[PDB]
């Protein structure tokens, strides 16, 4: 009953905080590690209990260089972007998919919109306005998930604790095959 | 944008009515065929419309049924809540067959006729053979022994859970 998850995506898109809120239940306000230490989550699906190992990744000198070594013996990949950063969504299609297809190909991919709480925030809307950009819409997000062939598209906010459980329960359902 | 689903399970467990209610929108009371005509449903997932081909099966049917398995993406193994025997056959008959012919595919275990779980006449009939309607726990346990992708319960008669069954199968079929 054991499975492995790897989470990847642009720096600062919210990967580590998402794992921490799911695992520990509280958003980390001051200290955030670069990568969440490996942890085994208990996830209940259809009455069954599976242990899900959470493998966080980064792009910081050596963490970037070592990241391909996380994919072996994986069962599900989370590709993340931040709703307040359309640039991080462009890299989902540009950089991250190319990596997963190079290293994994046959694993299910969940596409995860992180920081969903920033979607309607005026300060972000004004900043993105300057380049004629907007926070990512569910439409655009679901559209990129299809383009990259993902298993599911999900949105979440670590900060408000919205949608976090659904990400990991879904990812676990995909991992069980 | 196309996927194929095959539905299997004991005769009269509710396979054909489930497809008709999902496809056509009305529970079939006048005419019910042994197997529904092959039909392609539109199912929306994550904003995407996918065409889901529905392949009904029966038991000159116990022998021709394997010709439905090629090119499937998802299998529904069905039983009826008012028939624990049909749940017993999931493992004794149906799981070995789908793995013999398909092996690669996600499997959903689907409790059908869920509207009968609390029907008094049903409960008394099963009492006479020391049985009771299948519980959620009893179904989930078989879904576990079967390594199934999902366990779902539904009632075609009343429509509870029907949409969710086919939306889940489509999500599974995209693997
Ligand atoms: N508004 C908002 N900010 C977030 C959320 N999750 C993370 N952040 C912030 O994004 C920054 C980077 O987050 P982090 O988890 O370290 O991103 P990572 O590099 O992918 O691990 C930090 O300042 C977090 O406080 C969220 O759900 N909402
Ligand atoms: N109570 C109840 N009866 C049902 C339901 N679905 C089918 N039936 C009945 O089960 C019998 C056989 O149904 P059918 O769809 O032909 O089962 P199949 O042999 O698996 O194709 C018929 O009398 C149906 O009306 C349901 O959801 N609830
Ligand atoms: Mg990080
Ligand atoms: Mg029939």
């Amino acid at each position: 009953l054991r499975r492995k998850l790897v989470i990847v995506g642009d720096g600062a898109c919210g990967k580590t905080c998402l794992l921490i809120v799911f695992s520990k239940g509280t958003f980390p306000e001051v200290y955030v590690p670069t990568v969440f230490e490996n942890y085994v989550a208990d996830v209940e699906v259809d009455g069954r209990h599976v242990e899900l190992a959470l493998w966080d990744t980064a792009g910081q000198e050596d963490y970037d260089r070592l990241r391909p070594l996380s994919y072996p013996d994986s069962h599900v990949i989370l590709i993340c972007f931040a709703v307040d950063s359309p640039d991080s969504l462009d890299n989902v299609q540009e950089k991250w998919i190319s990596e997963v297809l190079h290293f994994c190909s046959s694993l299910p991919i969940l596409l995860v919109a992180c920081k969903a709480d920033l979607r309607n925030d005026p300060k972000i809307i004004e900043e993105l306005s300057k380049t004629n950009q907007h926070p990512v819409t569910t439409e655009e997000g679901q559209a990129v998930a299809q383009k990259i062939g993902a298993y599911k598209y999900l949105e979440c906010s670590a900060k408000t604790n919205e949608g976090v459980r659904e990400v990991f329960e879904s990812a676990t359902r995909a991992a069980m095959l």
